[PDB]
């Protein structure tokens, strides 16, 4: 028993972290096979991050201007190209520590682990979610760019996120491993609108099932609701509308606990309308939405 | 910016996880050099966990009864001994992946990362604290015994915890890497009293400094207090008494923010007496006490 915001073991990803230096800028790169992936804003001086012409800026750059260091050893760059907002540096040596990997573009509401890095060195691992407004509420400082978000399925690492920037609001924006930003964000130092961030309803419900599974049952009531009645409440509280797909995904948790999804929705509705009244659920005083139904099942069954 | 419950990268510890089987029991072991460390309750059948005589139970066990597997390869056990509540299995092969390591016994209030494991395989990493009552609020299931708690300083892993049991209350108990339990707990299936769990005052204060450092300043007031006035409030709310050592440890955070420790204590006092009033601090609706002043400085400065 017990329920914690658990990240994936970071070992397979630590062996991929390298340092990329271009002129005066140092950030992180991901070394997989003979390619180093990093944010293209590595080629930007501070004077041009305001409105950069990346194509023009990259032309003034040659293979020898990209310094790639894996630990204490220098990697030889034999190729360089720009794919959307990431640079791909072809190196002459394949990473001996390359794990089995996939590049995947996650959906909002999905979760992933981040290995925060500085100068190609890992500093920490935390679990987060792609928010419905495509931002991530992470912990990143200057030098953390190029830090990656991933998931693990047995032995295969699915890379889903690369850190590119912090908005003036303190939230984080970045791309998939093909360089496409999640959301409407651009790698430009300009006023960018994050957008309204709703609560991931299906995740809050999955966490309510985890709470029941771990003994916290105070919030369970004698009521039920309908998808349309629950969704009227969800709209008022800026919660994502719950669909039949969400009910279906919650199926195994509903089966394991013997609590129908719509009954849990009525508990959620009562918590939304009345609040916690000074009580906690899994040691939290707010409704947690960064655990997917898959995360709950995984953590409550012990998948390694 | 941003503040998250961040665990250490788990790679160096993943390379040490092995599976130990004794009769019908399978749990995790820690392989460092030519020794595998694991909970001695590996030798216990279910019928004898109620009141085991470990010395007598171990006598009926030989080196060949301890099955140690590192991934898919079997390790040859050439020695076995009991040190307090851990068994030390001497194997004929040193772990090629042994990192630089220390065995340390942490203080209550200190934090550490846990690599939850099942069958010698890592499943997740989370950050937790040794509670003032010597328990840990972790996430552990059957098979997780032998999972370790550690800290990292540059390249040296300081092992501080080994998971042994869950109390009927849902909290977790375990030992240091010499087999001595943290707290009054025994590796026996009996009714054990966890004890009153107070809040780690110095950690809540460190987290209030992290909140200010990251923009959350609503809780700052026009008041101050004294150590004795603050401690009268701390006692009422089951908070650890704040000492001059705690004030001294908070020094660098006080210097960085320009907010005197006693002024922050008055903010804490007002939050304790009045509550959050529906507001949040670093995305939390309660006062967080599982970040030490060292964790706050580390995460706010980017130490790798
Ligand atoms: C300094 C910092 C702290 C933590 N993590 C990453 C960072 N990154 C940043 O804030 C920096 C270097 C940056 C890069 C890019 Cl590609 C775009 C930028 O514009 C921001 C987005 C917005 O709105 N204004 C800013
Ligand atoms: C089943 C489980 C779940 C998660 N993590 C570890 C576990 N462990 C346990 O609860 C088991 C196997 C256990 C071992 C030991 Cl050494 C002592 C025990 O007594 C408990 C302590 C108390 O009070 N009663 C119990």
């Amino acid at each position: 028993s017990g329920f914690r915001k658990m990240a994936f073991p970071s070992g397979k990803v630590e062996g991929c972290m390298v340092q990329v230096t271009c002129g005066t800028t140092t950030l992180n790169g991901l070394w997989l096979d003979d390619v180093v992936y990093c944010p293209r804003h590595v080629i930007c001086t501070s004077e041009d991050m305001l409105n950069p012409n990346y194509e023009d800026l990259l032309i003034r750059k040659s293979n020898h201007n990209f310094l790639v260091q894996a630990g204490n050893v220098q990697l030889r760059v034999i190729g360089h190209s720009m794919q959307n907002c990431v640079l791909k540096l072809k190196v002459d040596t394949a990473n001996p520590k390359t794990p089995k990997y996939k590049f995947v573009r996650i959906q909002p509401g999905q979760t992933f682990s981040v290995l925060a890095c500085y100068n190609g060195s890992p500093s920490g691992v935390y679990q987060c979610a792609m928010r419905p407004n495509f931002t991530i509420k992470g912990s990143f400082l200057n030098g953390s760019c190029g830090s990656v978000g991933f998931n693990i399925d047995y032995d295969c690492v699915s890379f889903c996120y690369m850190h590119h920037m912090e908005l003036p609001t303190g939230v984080h924006a970045g791309t998939d491993l093909e360089g496409n930003f999640y959301g409407p964000f651009v790698d430009r130092q300009t006023a960018q609108a994050a957008g309204t961030d709703t609560t991931i309803t299906v995740n809050v419900l999955a966490w309510l099932y985890a709470a029941v599974i771990n003994g916290d049952r105070w919030f369970l009531n004698r009521f039920t609701t309908t998808l349309n009645d629950f969704n009227l409440v969800a709209m008022k509280y800026n919660y994502e509308p719950l669909t039949q797909d969400h009910v279906d995904i919650l199926g195994p948790l509903s089966a394991q606990t013997g609590i129908a999804v719509l009954d849990m929705c009525a508990s959620l509705k009562e918590l939304l309308q009345n609040g916690m009244n000074g009580r906690t659920i899994l040691g939290s005083a707010l409704l947690e939405d960064e655990f997917t139904p898959f995360d709950v099942v995984r953590q409550c069954s012990g998948v390694t």
